[PDB]
């Protein structure tokens, strides 16, 4: 009755952390080659601001 | 007679060459660093004409 119970208990945390992880790595990956190419977007304009001055 | 003539022709031969090499260290070395920040610049302008699509 113990061990019916808190297995019980325990398949919904479970349930719960699995569908968590699901949602949270497609975001985290796409997040991250998001934030990656913005300083890139910043190293590569910062190269272009004095490419005029430069010329 | 014909040694002091010598160490004169080879004295003009030694100075004709100190003004060409005064000029060959000049343009190598300003080519060189001219060459080096134009390109520099250029991989700057074509990653910011993507990465601001991208942006």
């Amino acid at each position: 009755r113990t061990a019916r119970a808190g297995y019980r208990g325990r398949a919904l945390d479970y349930a719960l952390q699995i569908n968590v992880i699901e949602d949270k790595r497609k975001f985290d990956i796409m997040e991250f080659v998001l934030r990656l190419v913005e300083a890139q977007a910043t190293h590569f304009q910062q190269g272009h601001e004095e490419l005029s001055r430069l010329s």
